[PDB]
């Protein structure tokens, strides 16, 4: 098991200047051949020329167009192609060689493969040596000539990076294009793709060199009339980019591609964008809600790697974040901005607080440039994404919009063209701290620990009022847990946006105000301050931490209802709910493990219960927003904060509560359920493929959360109201009808109703599994076993298997039962997929974060699974290095 580390970063002794490639796809196998235009560098010592390449099949390779010897010139183990030096020229010189591959048979999804009846490469990281041979490696950059050839029937539409510059017949019913790209890029960035494929397009005009640009969105053809809001969202993509950062598009085309079997998401292979289907295509009548925003992320996210990924690209593996979590950055700044809904930004801090800190506080913990790794397809996480994008924005909160635009214009500047690391983005970021500060001696030197230093930071508060003086205090403190990466955890530099509420009124005391905390501890003081005010802290979630603000539940309340940032009010509300979920918990505990014949609860906080209805009532507030106050905290956030949790124990604290307001609030909640319908549910844009209202599915949100609560609460009649629902022309209304009629005897005809709505349209019929898999069933053992046997069957979709087995791993009382049936059922999976696609067997992995954060009992049962898993004798290299990073061993 080969270990690659960040400080052993050496440029190669050997250099490729020219690709050409021709590859040839018949029924039974595709050949390859390549010549690759080479040199030696300066950094080169004699060494052997050894070159990557996976699972190829030689026919014959060659130096200057004579044939090498296998044994006594080359060695070729399925992995390395070794050429001794001897034979290796010492100035330039031609490598050449033909392979035969079988995309077909290429389930993993990696390097050239067959989805359906489209032929699709995917090459980040190391897909492109599946292709061909080549030093697989992002820093050896080169020109690409790229011919690719077919059954014209089968493949009519034939696409690769760069121009299309010639086009051609062939005997026996075939064709070919050329495709020629003098820019230099990384082998990663290569794409081709080979279809019937149909198409959307449209021109846009570039907004200082008015250069037209042609967009191509493609699909299958049964799925061409989905791929209109895709095409907006590119619009809306390029647009932002010219008007927030100044920057325009460089080529002249740009083709999107949607491919039914995918790894998660898409990727931004230079002018030909490659998606998972289920992030590019969407209708209002085939499509749940949350299609819309997913696509608007997704094309915004490839968009956006144009410029960081594609033009500034990376060194190294180690730099990912420099892509990935900027690349999230500027994806969540114009998802903001085209939604114009706060709860935009409070779904990414949802995510970062439940599924990212859990990471950051496993065994699985790593900062978001790591040391070292032995697949980098286990790199591509939470961690590197979603806090390297909270890295990401800490600058921008710390310099503000101007000096931020100004600094990373700097960074664009200096480094377009060329591979970078993340000290040059420091750097640049650096020069805008010094202009903004007015001081050439101020640095941000010990930003760069949070690109090295792994774990959450807490941050906790103490405060003083002296009311002689109207002097205020916050005394701050950080911390980081120590782990396996540092044994001595260092300060970081802290942006704490921050207000002061006048309780009396409920108006700002100060104006916009971002504390820099530099050391483990300070006191910022605030003079003239005419009354004790509450503190809002940490405003727009403004660091990537535990917050830990020391208010009572009396001055939360007080947030919630008054403050002015969304992220306070919601996490007034959050840590209102943890509180009491810690008390109950503890209480439930203690009744169990002393076999408690009577004992008593705490209630629910009555005036906090008060001000949910204050809110909801509140004809001026936001639907979306509302919905996040009448949920409890994520159970994988809830975890951050017990040891040796028990899911039973939790399940029914979560219960004991959401009885506890809804006793008090359900028929507000019906009452709002039933006066939202006509604006949730109106009808006026439904056939307009571009109108896309997220206020509006925001309302849907709220009015399918509502419902849940009442169904739950077996609400007198209720059952009306969700047959009703099940009739609504929108899939996140009749689909949700399902997910609620899971408390009454209706379910399975309810079930069979909505299977036929979706099972002619390939995404839909995923969504209904993943509605089924999620549903609150006490027979959802028997009902997964009939999904697997008249649905899922033997697919190899990823899509599919996610659908059936992920939102299940979420059913708390029934994944973990005690049993360990569920941990059972779930390594069994993992195992079979792992034979197919090691990639979606790790995805699947995903519980398992937690098994050393549960009770005895289920971190036990856990663990024997694991040990199950690692002790298969065919486990793949990327599953083994995974588990045995998250055991331990
Ligand atoms: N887990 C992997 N090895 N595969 C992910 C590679 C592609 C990720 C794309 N760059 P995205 O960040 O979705 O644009
Ligand atoms: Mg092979
Ligand atoms: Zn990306």
């Amino acid at each position: 098991p080969k270990i690659h580390y960040r400080k052993d970063y050496k440029p190669s002794g050997f250099i490729i200047n020219q690709v050409t490639l021709n590859i040839n796809i018949h029924d039974q196998e595709t050949i390859v051949r390549s010549v690759l235009d080479m040199d030696i560098s300066k950094h080169n010592v004699g060494e052997d020329l050894v070159f990557d390449g996976v699972g190829l099949k030689i026919n014959e390779i060659s130096i200057n167009n004579k044939k090498l010897v296998e044994g006594e010139e080359y060695t070729y183990d399925n992995e390395f192609l070794t050429i001794f030096s001897k034979f290796v020229p010492k100035s330039k010189f031609a490598f050449s060689s033909e392979v035969i591959i079988h995309p077909e048979t290429n389930y993993a999804l990696t390097g050239l493969y067959k989805s359906k009846n489209i032929i699709v490469s995917q090459c980040e990281a190391t897909g492109f040596r599946r292709i061909t041979f080549f030093i697989d490696r992002p820093d050896m950059m080169a020109k690409y000539d790229v011919t690719v050839t077919a059954d014209k029937e089968k493949y009519p539409v034939l696409l690769s990076n760069g121009d299309k510059v010639n086009e051609f017949e062939i005997p026996g019913g075939r064709h070919g294009a050329r495709f020629n790209d003098p820019p230099l890029k990384p082998c990663y960035l290569f794409a081709v793709v080979a279809g019937d494929l149909k198409h959307l397009s449209a021109t846009y005009i570039t907004k200082y060199t008015k250069k037209k640009v042609e967009l191509y969105v493609f699909s299958e053809e049964k799925y061409v009339s989905k791929l209109q809001w895709a095409l907006e969202c590119l619009k809306k993509s390029m647009a932002f980019d010219e008007d927030y950062f100044g920057l325009e598009y460089d080529l002249s085309r740009l083709n999107l591609v949607a491919v039914s079997d995918f790894n998660v998401g898409a990727m931004e292979n230079k002018g030909l964008n490659i998606f998972n289907a289920n992030s590019l295509l969407a209708s209002k009548k085939n499509s749940i809600d949350f299609s819309y925003a997913r696509i608007l992320t997704v094309v915004g996210h490839e968009y956006f790697h144009q410029y960081t990924g594609n033009r500034v690209t990376l060194r190294d593996w180690f730099q990912l974040t420099l892509k990935e979590g900027l690349t999230v950055h500027r994806e969540n700044l114009f998802s903001e901005e085209m939604t114009k809904t706060v709860t935009t930004r409070l779904s990414h801090v949802d995510l970062l607080r439940s599924v990212q800190f859990l990471e950051d506080s496993s065994p699985l913990s790593h900062p978001i440039r790591p040391e070292s790794y032995v697949s980098m397809e286990n790199f591509y996480t939470t961690t590197v994404y979603d806090k390297g994008s909270e890295v990401m924005r800490m600058y921008l909160t710390i310099l503000g919009e101007e000096y931020y635009k100004k600094g990373f214009d700097i960074y664009i500047k200096k480094n377009d063209g060329n591979t970078a690391t993340c000290e040059d983005f420091n750097y640049a970021m650096e020069q805008a701290y010094k202009m903004k500060k007015a001081d050439n001696s101020a640095n941000l030197n010990q930003y760069l620990l949070w690109f090295s230093q792994s774990g959450t930071p807490h941050v906790s508060f103490k405060y003083n009022y002296d009311a002689e003086k109207k002097q205020y205090s916050i005394h701050v403190n950080q911390y980081t847990k120590p782990d396996e990466n540092q044994k001595e955890k260092k300060p970081l530099f802290i942006p704490i946006s921050v207000g002061l509420i006048n309780p009396e009124n409920g108006k700002e005391m100060i104006s916009q105000t971002t504390l820099e905390l530099t050391k483990e501890s300070d006191t910022f003081v605030f003079n003239n301050i005419a009354v004790k005010p509450i503190p809002s802290l940490f405003r727009g979630f403004s660091a990537p931490v535990y917050i830990e603000d020391q208010l009572t539940d009396e001055e939360r309340i007080l947030l919630l209802k008054y403050d002015s940032d969304a992220f306070v009010r919601y996490n007034s509300c959050t840590n209102i709910y943890m509180k009491q979920i810690l008390m109950n918990y503890n209480e439930f505990l203690k009744a169990k493990n002393e076999k408690l014949e009577s004992f008593q609860l705490t209630p629910v906080n009555a005036q906090f219960i008060d001000a949910i209805k204050y809110l909801l009532e509140d004809p001026h507030a936001d639907a979306g927003f509302k919905s996040y106050i009448v949920s409890l905290p994520q159970d994988r956030y809830i975890i951050n904060f017990v040891s040796n949790l028990d899911t039973d124990v939790l399940a029914d604290t979560k219960e004991y509560i959401y009885k506890q307001i809804g006793d008090k609030l359900n028929d507000v909640y019906y009452k709002m359920f039933k006066s939202l319908e006509a604006k949730a549910d109106d009808l006026t844009y439904f056939n307009d493929e571009s109108h896309v209202d997220f206020d509006q599915m925001n309302m849907r949100t709220l009015r399918n959360t509502l419902l849940s609560l009442l169904s739950k609460a077996q609400y007198p009649n209720i059952l009306n109201e969700i047959i009703e629902h099940s009739k609504s022309p929108y899939p996140s209304n009749w689909l949700t009808s399902l997910s609620v009629s899971a408390y009454f005897d209706k379910y399975f005809e309810l079930y069979d109703k909505t299977y036929k709505l979706s099972k002619d349209d390939e995404l839909l019929l995923q969504e209904w599994l993943k509605t089924v898999s999620r549903s609150d069933r006490k027979d959802i053992y028997e009902i997964l076993k009939k999904l697997e046997n008249e649905v899922l069957k033997d697919s190899k979709n990823p899509n599919d298997i996610r659908a059936v087995y992920l939102p299940f791993t979420n059913n708390l009382r029934r994944f973990h039962d005690i049993s360990g049936k569920g941990y059972k059922l779930i390594a069994e999976v993992i195992t079979k997929t792992d034979k197919f696609n090691p990639m979606v067997a790790t995805q699947l992995c995903e519980p398992f974060k937690l098994w050393n954060k549960l009770d005895t009992k289920r971190q036990e049962l856990m663990l024997n699974e694991m040990n199950t898993m690692l002790q298969e004798p065919q486990i793949s290299n990327n599953l083994k290095e995974y588990l045995l990073r998250l055991t331990n061993k």
